[PDB]
RNA sequence: GGCCACGGUUCGAAUCCGUGGC
């Protein structure tokens, strides 16, 4: 029974849960999860956790996605993709000036307003639930920010690019408000996340066309996982304490490594083992104030 | 853990997580 996180392909087609119940299928469980879906129309890195790693697949949605997308000008739809049902056609005449233009006129930060179609709630509902319903909702907009562009591609009407945005943004959007700037339209046809973090597509894994052996093998162990995140180790005595709640305190910690305030950090004991995931209480400097706050102990 | 309500995450998560209650 292993535990931790797996980089996962998902094909174009099946949704983000399809993923998991086919990994649940493989493992034989049901402690399975993932963090941070993807359109069914869409394709590319999906983290996967399983058993006591679905834990920690919280912190991935906080990470730098990398995606490649092509998408069509003239076209729009409702859902901001090539699975929309209600499609219109516009007529197309920009100058491929105009068009990576309008491109890069969004390198930086600006107000994302989420698709209709998005699993965000309103009462108790699923905006893509109330979509079909005939409702369509208009949530509060969302201060994203697009890091960089690159490797345009622009063939007639198909545009395509590669880009790196924080976290919580919409390609579908990204494309409809660069379809609008342009005035013509546009619409996400191909999307293609690269990767989640540090976890590229290289590294990734068809969970659909291999076999359980080798989705065990591929997933990564609690300690191996979250390598970002500051790491403090505690004396192999305080080990028991801490399985057992318990804060953790300056008399307990053997190795600091600097860290912020109410930021995130890993707890190893001597015989290196990932004990828990702790908020820091200070900051990291020279008595037995709580330095760190426990956020979540593992029992494996 | 389980059973309810509410959120989260790039859309067909009841199924994963997180918050409240028991």
């Amino acid at each position: 029974m292993k535990h931790g996180i797996l980089v996962a392909y998902k094909p174009k087609g099946p949704t983000s849960h399809d993923v998991v119940d086919e990994v649940r299928k493989k493992l034989k469980t049901r402690k399975v999860g993932h963090g941070g879906t993807l359109d069914p129309f869409a394709c590319g890195v999906l983290i996967i956790g399983v058993n006591q790693g679905t834990r920690i697949l919280e912190f991935y949605k906080d990470l730098k996605k990398v995606y490649w997308v092509k998408m069509r000008l003239g076209l729009i739809t409702e859902t901001f993709d090539i699975t929309g049902e209600v499609v219109e056609e516009r007529e197309c005449n920009v100058t491929e000036e105009e068009i990576r233009e309008a491109i890069f006129s969004f390198v930086g930060e600006y107000d994302q307003v989420p698709p209709a179609y998005s699993a965000k709630k309103y009462k108790g509902e699923r905006l893509y639930k109330l979509a079909r319903e005939g409702k369509i909702i208009n949530l509060p907009p969302k201060r994203v920010k697009i890091f960089k562009i690159w490797d345009v591609n622009i063939e007639g009407r198909d545009v395509s690019f590669r880009v790196e945005v924080s976290p919580g943004t919409y390609i579908r959007s990204l494309c409809m408000d660069i379809g609008y700037k342009l005035g013509c339209g546009a619409t996400a046809v191909e999307l293609v996340r690269e990767s989640v973090g540090p976890h590229t597509i290289e590294e990734s894994l068809n969970v659909f066309e291999a076999a359980p052996e080798e989705i065990e093998n591929r997933i990564i162990p609690l300690e191996k996982c979250l390598e970002w995140l500051p790491r403090v180790v505690v004396h192999q005595e305080s080990t028991k304490m801490i399985l057992n709640g318990s804060q953790i305190h300056l008399e307990m910690l053997k190795e600091w490594d600097g860290f912020k305030k109410g930021e995130v950090v890993r707890v190893f004991n001597e015989e290196g083992r990932l004990l828990a995931l702790a908020e820091a209480e200070r900051n990291s400097s020279f008595r037995q104030e709580r330095v760190l706050t426990l956020r979540k102990v593992f029992q494996t």
